[PDB]
């Protein structure tokens, strides 16, 4: 029973030689040697039972990832848990090991246009598939984008992922949000729950901008500051953009701000490709209805060397549609049942 960074992993004895990769609010990720397959693997310990919200996410993550099979999305190779509900303390997810993630790469390495183009291609290919299943990732960021020696890109961390619910998206001004701040679409701050596909497109734009400069484009130090970084670049939203925001608190806040002009993409990224900046402009659109969809982003002249509709698969069976009320105990039961097949 090895330990890492204060947590105990009950992966014995099939997986050994552990090391630590990442941490989460209710989960930890570590590398391990798998004897059966004779290769290095990623193991995700998830402790969601104490809290209810964590149980919902965990069930959603396991169900989504078991559903998916895509070259650009992390899969589940195995699920380790205790044989009984009473003995089930933690849930262990075995996934393929990736060399690193885009966050780590960006901290130390300059990316060439070729790498940028190809990374964006694989993100959009993976996202096209996620979206075709009627799934929103909701937490796209460089640390959720894994890479290997040959530059293959895989999307991971589906804990915050939900089935799309456009009808129930509207909400009040300054409504709290879980997902990473720097990659939040401006609507989240003003009138959205993050229940539409356009939410992920905005995150992809932020990543593209971070690939062009090795620095986050909108590094807001707090909830409101995030919005003011966005408007600082995008300029004051148009009359037509403001008209789509009907809740008055959000509208009156935008109207009270002094007029700021749109900073040009070329001035922010002078070394960037002109086609790359044209796509970035489309992704980073203040109005979510005017924002480019994943399939149009793939069809963009910046990705014409990789664009192939036939080689961009979509989900065979999309998710159709209530864990919000279900307590930690009933959720522990569904998690146990969803992980049964791996015993
Ligand atoms: C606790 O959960 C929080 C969310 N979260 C993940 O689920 C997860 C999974 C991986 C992961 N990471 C690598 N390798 C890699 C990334 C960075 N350095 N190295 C060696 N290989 C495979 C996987 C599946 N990375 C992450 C990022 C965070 C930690």
């Amino acid at each position: 029973p090895e330990m890492v960074r204060g947590q105990v992993f009950d992966v014995g004895p099939r997986y050994t030689n552990l090391s630590y990769i990442g941490e989460g609010a209710y989960g930890m990720v570590c590398s391990a040697y798998d004897n059966l397959n004779k290769v290095r693997v990623a193991i995700k310990k998830i402790s969601p039972f104490e809290h209810q919200t964590y149980c919902q996410r965990t069930l959603r993550e396991i169900k989504i990832l078991l559903r998916f099979r895509h070259e650009n999305i992390i899969g589940i190779n195995d699920i380790i848990r205790a044989p009984t509900i009473e003995q089930m303390k933690d849930v262990y997810i075995v996934q393929d090991l990736m060399e690193t993630d885009l966050y780590k790469l960006l901290k130390t390495q300059h990316l060439s246009n070729d790498h940028i183009c190809y990374f964006l291609y694989q993100i959009l290919r993976g996202l096209k598939y996620i979206h075709s299943a009627n799934v929103l990732h909701r937490d796209l960021k460089p640390s959720n984008l894994l890479l290997n020696t040959t530059c293959d890109l895989k999307i991971c961390d589906f804990g915050l992922a939900r089935v799309a619910d456009p009808d129930h998206d509207h909400t009040g001004f300054l409504t709290e949000y879980v997902a990473t701040r720097w990659y939040r679409a401006p609507e989240i701050m003003l009138n959205s729950k993050g229940y539409t596909k356009s939410i992920d497109i905005w995150s992809v734009g932020c990543i593209l901008a971070e690939m062009l400069s090795n620095r986050p484009i909108f590094p807001g130090k707090h909830y409101l500051d995030q919005l003011n970084h966005i408007l600082g670049i995008l300029g004051s939203p148009s009359q037509e953009d403001l008209n789509c925001i009907i809740n008055l608190k959000a509208r009156n806040y935008l109207l009270s701000l002094p007029h700021k002009n749109k900073v040009p993409w070329n001035r922010l990224f002078p070394n960037a490709d002109s086609k790359a900046l044209d796509l970035l402009d489309k992704m980073l659109t203040f109005n979510p209805h005017k924002r480019i969809e994943v399939e149009q982003a793939l069809a963009h002249p910046y990705l014409e060397q990789y664009y192939d509709p036939s080689d961009e698969p979509i989900a065979e069976a999309p998710f159709k549609f209530e864990l919000d009320d279900l307590p930690k105990e009933k959720l522990k039961e569904l998690i146990f049942e969803e992980t049964a097949r791996f015993q």
